[PDB]
């Protein structure tokens, strides 16, 4: 891939005691894109052949995999970014009803993804072994995970990023 | 093995217009012993590793094997013989309440084994493929058999033998 190949005329800088946010926020935008693609198919890209189930039950790997991973972290992120992406191309150029409502959209989205995330991954963690007692899964069986530490780390990162994103997003939203 | 190694003094033969049965019946006794041991562990002796089940279900071979073969033919025979065996050593020597009741026992046993047999192997046959839909056997699966023709043949034999056994057994039971 390659994303962004024309940014040369940016001599105009800020002078006020504000609009520091847009710097921080474009930086976090670009950042999160890199951070994503660089580790995109490279942490969670694997986790299909990595959910070993101690059994001889047919299918129970698939069963428990959806049971505990309806969706992977990186998708909720990918979405979180895209919904939080549309205000970016908006704020690309501003001076001359929406504009600040773009800022607010950007806030509330990111908030939503945080909440529903912690609803799903309660404990902000990756259990080393998830058991499973699904229908075909004849009793409570065991179902492993690879690299739970890893995924936990990058999750801590992205959530911290979400917090700072919103804090400057809102710190300039709160101009009154 | 070796069974029977002392029979020399049998010069006394029958002269009446009866007791032909005891000849026929001792012959059928000895016969069925040979017939058994010669093919004993040699037709049904195999059928443990011979009940292939098209599946990947664990255990479903054992499951369906008991399902369709609670017990093998040769056991019902083995029993049929033994219950029908005790009157033999009785009638070994006779001239001088039981004696004829031994004959009747010998009849009714053999009859019973015939009936319950056909209850179990209905159709006097060996199906080339028995399906199976047991609990672990996830859907209706297939479960093969080896040498069904063979076993069918020797079954036809033993049942015919049962018929003639009883017919002479009773033909001399019916003396009045």
């Amino acid at each position: 891939m390659d994303w962004g190949t024309l940014q040369t005329i940016l001599g105009g800088v800020n002078k006020h005691s504000t609009s520091i946010g847009k710097i921080w926020l474009t930086v976090l935008f670009i950042f999160r894109i890199m951070i994503l693609v660089v580790a995109a198919k490279e942490v969670w890209g694997d986790e299909q052949a990595d959910f070993v189930c101690n059994t001889l039950q047919p299918g129970c790997k698939n069963v428990c995999y959806d049971h505990y991973f309806p969706i992977s972290h990186i998708r909720l992120w990918a979405l979180q970014l895209i919904f939080v992406s549309t205000p970016a191309l908006l704020v690309a150029m501003h001076v001359a009803w929406t504009y600040t409502s773009s800022i607010f959209f950007r806030v509330i989205f990111e908030a939503a993804f945080m909440y529903v995330f912690y609803v799903m991954y309660d404990g902000f963690s990756m259990q080393r072994l998830v058991k499973c007692n699904a229908w075909p899964c004849p009793n409570t069986v065991d179902c492993f995970v690879s690299r739970p530490t890893e995924k936990t780390v990058f999750t801590v990162f992205m959530i911290a990023v979400s917090g700072i994103c919103i804090l400057l997003n809102v710190t300039e939203l709160s101009y009154l």
